[PDB]
C-alpha cells in the first residue's frame, strides 16, 4: 500500500523484542519498503487461502501473542535479504529487488512452512512438535533460498536433485543464521521445534544420522516417499557442507576446514552457475570443484578441501 515508512516494535515467537519496518496510512502495515521492492507480511487467519490480508495494527506496537509469527516472519526476511544482498550481492530471490510476501496463521496446527512458488506460507505448529515456525531463522532463510533456488539452479523437486535443492536451502539457512549470529549451530529447526525438549532439532547437518538421515551415499535412500527422499537423501550434502567449512575426518577420509564464508561463496557459484534443473550429486560436486576453482585456482586448498568433502561422503 501506499503511505508513509514507519518503525514499530514487538515482540517475537520467542519473546524477544524487535523493531520492524512499518508503513503508516491509517492503520500500521507491516509492509517494509527499505528492502528493494518491499517486504510484506500477511495474516492467513487460521485458513488456507493465500496470501490473506496484509497485515493491519492500530498502534504500531506487535507484542499480542497473535502478533509474534507475523513480527519473526517479517524481521528475518529482512534478515534473509540483507544476507544475499551484504554477503552476494543478490538483490532479493531473483536478483531484482522482487517484493517478498509472507503469510502467517496458515491452517490450524499445521507443522510446517514453505515456499509456494510465489510467497512464504508459516503454520503455527501444534504447539509440541513445533511453535510457530517463522521464530527460526534457519528456517525462514530455508524457505526464501527455495525462492533463490527456483530462480537459478531451478533444480527439481524430486530425487537427487530434489535433495540437493533441500540441502542448499539447509546450507544457506545456516549461513543466514550465523549471519544473524544469535546462537547459531549447523543444526536445523532447533529454535521452534520441540519445546519440551532441550537440544534437539529436526535435522542435523554436523551429524545428519542424529536423525536417521545417511551422511555416506552408501546410505541413501532409494525408495519413493519423501519425494524420493528429498529431506532424507539432504543429509549426504549437508555433511559434505559442514566438513567444507568445519573440517573433520568421515569414514576414514579427512577434511581440512575453510571456514563458513567461503563454503558460501562455493556453493553461491554452484548454485548460480553451474547447476541445472537436473543436476545430480555427482554433478554437484562438479559444480563446486569448479566454483572453488573458478575462486581459488585448481591447486588451491579450498578445491582439495571440496574434493575430500564429497570423498568423505561417498559422492565421485
Ligand atoms: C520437512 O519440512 C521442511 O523441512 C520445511 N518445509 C520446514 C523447515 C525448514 C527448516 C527447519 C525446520 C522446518
Ligand atoms: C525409523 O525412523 C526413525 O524412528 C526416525 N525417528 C528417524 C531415526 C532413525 C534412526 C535413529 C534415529 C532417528
Ligand atoms: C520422520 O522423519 C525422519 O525422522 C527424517 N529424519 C527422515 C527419516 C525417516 C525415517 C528413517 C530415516 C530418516
Ligand atoms: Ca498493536
Ligand atoms: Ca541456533
Ligand atoms: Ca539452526
Ligand atoms: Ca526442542
Ligand atoms: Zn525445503
Amino acid at each position: 500500500i501506499t503511505g508513509t515508512s514507519t518503525v514499530g516494535v514487538g515482540r517475537g515467537v520467542l519473546g524477544d523484542q524487535k523493531n520492524i519496518n512499518t508503513t503508516y496510512s491509517t492503520y500500521y502495515y507491516l509492509q517494509d519498503n527499505t528492502r528493494g521492492n518491499g517486504i510484506f507480511t500477511y495474516d492467513a487467519k487460521y485458513r488456507t487461502t493465500l496470501p490473506g490480508s496484509l497485515w493491519a495494527d492500530a498502534d504500531n506496537q506487535f507484542f499480542a501473542s497473535y502478533d509474534a509469527p507475523a513480527v519473526d516472519a517479517h524481521y528475518y526476511a529482512g534478515v534473509t535479504y540483507d544476507y544475499y544482498k551484504n554477503v552476494h550481492n543478490r538483490l532479493s530471490y531473483d536478483g531484482n529487488n522482487a517484493a517478498i510476501r509472507s503469510s502467517v496463521h496458515y491452517s490450524q496446527g499445521y507443522n510446517n512452512a514453505f515456499w509456494n512458488g510465489s510467497q512464504m506460507v508459516y503454520g503455527d505448529g501444534d504447539g509440541q512438535t513445533f511453535i510457530p515456525l517463522s521464530g527460526g531463522i534457519d528456517v525462514v532463510a530455508h524457505e526464501l533460498t527455495h525462492a533463490v533456488t527456483d530462480y537459478t539452479a531451478g533444480l527439481i523437486y524430486q530425487n537427487e536433485s530434489g535433495a540437493i535443492n533441500e540441502a542448499i536451502s539447509d546450507i544457506f539457512g545456516t549461513l543466514v543464521e550465523f549471519y544473524a549470529n544469535k546462537n547459531p549451530d549447523w543444526e536445523i529447526g532447533e529454535d521452534v521445534y520441540t519445546p519440551g525438549i532441550s537440544g534437539d532439532s529436526l535435522r542435523s547437518m554436523s551429524d545428519p544420522a542424529k536423525y536417521g538421515d545417511p551422511d555416506h551415499y552408501s546410505k541413501r535412500y532409494t525408495g519413493t516417499q519423501d519425494n524420493g527422499g528429498v529431506h532424507i537423501n539432504s543429509g549426504i550434502i549437508n555433511k559434505a557442507a559442514y566438513l567444507i567449512s568445519q573440517g573433520g575426518t568421515h569414514y576414514g577420509v579427512s577434511v581440512v576446514g575453510i571456514g563458513r564464508d567461503k563454503l558460501g561463496k562455493i556453493f553461491y557459484r554452484a548454485l548460480t552457475q553451474y547447476l541445472t534443473p537436473t543436476s545430480n550429486f555427482s554433478q554437484l560436486r562438479a559444480a563446486a570443484v569448479q566454483s572453488a576453482t573458478d575462486l581459488y585456482g585448481s591447486t588451491s586448498q579450498e578445491v582439495a578441501s571440496v574434493k575430500q568433502a564429497f570423498d568423505a561422503v561417498g559422492v565421485k
